[PDB]
């Protein structure tokens, strides 16, 4: 049964969701050819602790180790931040980005493209985020999630790419993940109807080759199993009563924050 949150709820999610958009905006000028995903990592923590006085969600977190994660080119999700790993010219690279603040998550990621970008790198990008708008777009009470999910599957695999499977977007609130599974995809199990007060995160992991990940050996790391390119975006909305409004929207976002389906 779908958590519907109060009036007082989505507004600590505005300001959560605030933050984690927040810390992406700070990062930025810092994601640039030579400097490592440690580094990265370690000013997005002191960022979120210090000037925040937030958590990272994600800092031990089924153990894991680091405070967001940082995929790079093949790397689907999931990237550990290294002090070793340096970014370079051309490289698509994903911070995702969850903080805690007075109990409630905010959930967001992008791509950053260093340097010079490559055309496909660009373009997987960019129909990426498009396929995270398109959702949006539909996003309203009465809709069914299975509408959204196939949208999003038919819109990536025109573009000759393809949608993971094995990951999706999911509820948030108190918890980080919480019903429902947001499946970017289409599937007969999906059968969700929105209703106002519903807050989750819309997150598709798009591949420039075929849609088959691979975990590697450290239990973290996921890859493409064709090393193609692979990219995600990822907003927290929250259903409203004609539309949906987003709660990580960055000055970069191209959507606006309120969406209204009302004459
Ligand atoms: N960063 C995220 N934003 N949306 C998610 N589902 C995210 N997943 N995060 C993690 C972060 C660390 C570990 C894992 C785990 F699922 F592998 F355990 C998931
Ligand atoms: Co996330
Ligand atoms: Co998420
Ligand atoms: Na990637």
């Amino acid at each position: 049964a779908i958590s519907i949150k109060t009036p007082e709820d989505i507004e600590k999610m505005r300001v959560a969701g605030r933050l984690a958009a927040e810390v992406l905006e700070m990062i930025e000028p810092y994601v640039k050819p030579g400097v490592s995903t440690g580094e990265l990592d370690r000013i997005c923590n002191d960022y979120i602790v210090n000037e925040q006085h937030a958590v990272s969600a994600c800092l031990g977190y089924h153990g894991y180790p680091k405070s967001v994660c940082i995929s790079i080119n093949e790397v689907v999700c999931h990237g550990i931040p290294d002090d070793a790993k340096l970014l370079k010219d051309g490289d698509i690279v994903n911070i995702d980005v969850t903080v805690i603040k007075d109990g409630f998550h905010g959930d967001t990621s992008k791509m950053f493209i260093v340097g010079k970008p490559t055309i496909m790198g660009e373009r997987l990008c960019r129909i990426t985020q498009e396929s995270l708008y398109l959702a949006l777009r539909m996003v309203k009470p009465g809709i069914n999630l299975r509408e959204i999910g196939a949208a999003i599957q038919k819109f990536v695999e025109a573009e000759g790419f393809s949608v993971v499977r094995e990951y999706c977007g999911h509820g948030i609130g108190r918890g980080f993940h919480e019903e429902p599974q947001v499946l970017h995809y289409d599937s007969r199990e999906t059968n969700v109807v929105l209703k106002p007060g519903m807050t989750f995160t819309i997150e598709p992991m798009v591949n420039a080759g075929k849609k088959e990940i691979r975990t590697m050996k450290d239990g973290w790391t996921v890859k493409t199993k064709d090393r193609s390119l692979s990219a995600q975006y990822e907003h927290t909305i929250v259903v409203t009563d004609n539309g949906c409004e987003i709660l990580t929207l960055r000055k970069d976002d191209t959507i606006p924050a309120i969406i209204s389906h009302d004459e």
